[PDB]
């Protein structure tokens, strides 16, 4: 009855999320290539979280501990089929959330390889009042150089199944918390495959249950 139908909770809803590259010539005629993209402008299916425990960090800030803090309804798994056909351009990530209440968000994004945290980015965004609800805009964050280099290497692999093998061990954990109260608002686990290109980016969102 109170089961999510999109990625978010009654406190904080994902509006839009994308990762993209704009070619250097974008200044002349604009174009951006979307690696992955969620736009949220029946209940979702569910995946038991224990199955994905070892794809993410441990001991602290890991999935089990986070799920242990709660709240359980705030945990989502997103599977992406990334579009890897698109050098020297701008690699960016854009996130947008909204809420009924005014908070200061802290958003932590962790890239893990074989479950070991490899890179982490932490950002805060203060609410902006706008049309009844509050909007949080973390737009055009530069991709970190580890991911850009990873994408350039990945795009070079001679077989799609080889990119999928490599991506089997690559995950991203995103945890959004109330900066002031420390309460977790949204935790999203991302897992990745490569899209055949022809099909651009796709995704499938699941609730994480236990
Ligand atoms: O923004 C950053 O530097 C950043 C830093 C630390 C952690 N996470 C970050 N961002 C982020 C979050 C979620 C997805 C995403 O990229 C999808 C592209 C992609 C990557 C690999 C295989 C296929 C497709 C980027």
């Amino acid at each position: 009855a109170w089961q999510a139908r999109g990625l978010g909770t009654a406190r904080l809803q994902l509006v839009e999320f994308s990762a993209f590259v704009e070619p250097p010539d974008a200044v002349d005629s604009y174009q951006r290539h979307l690696f992955v993209h969620i736009s949220q402008h029946p209940p979702l299916e569910s995946v038991d979280v224990r199955q994905i425990y070892d794809k993410f960090p441990e001991k602290k800030g890991g999935l089990r501990e986070l799920y242990d803090r709660g709240p359980p309804h705030a945990f989502f798994l997103v599977k992406f089929w990334a579009d890897l056909n698109w050098s020297g351009g701008f690699y960016g990530v854009s996130s947008q959330y909204e809420s009924l209440e005014h908070m200061t968000l802290t958003c932590s994004s962790k890239v893990c390889s074989f479950g070991k945290q490899v890179v982490e980015k932490v950002e805060t965004e203060r609410a902006q009042l706008e049309d009844g609800r509050f909007v949080y805009r973390l737009l055009r964050s530069p991709m970190c150089e580890y991911l850009v280099n990873f994408l350039h290497k990945l795009r070079q692999l001679p077989e799609r199944y080889m990119m999928n093998s490599v991506l089997e061990n690559f995950t991203i954990l995103q945890v959004v918390t109330n900066r002031d109260t420390q309460e977790l608002l949204l935790c999203t686990a991302y897992v990745f495959e490569v899209s055949t290109s022809e099909r651009g980016a796709q995704h499938h969102i699941y609730r994480l249950v236990r």
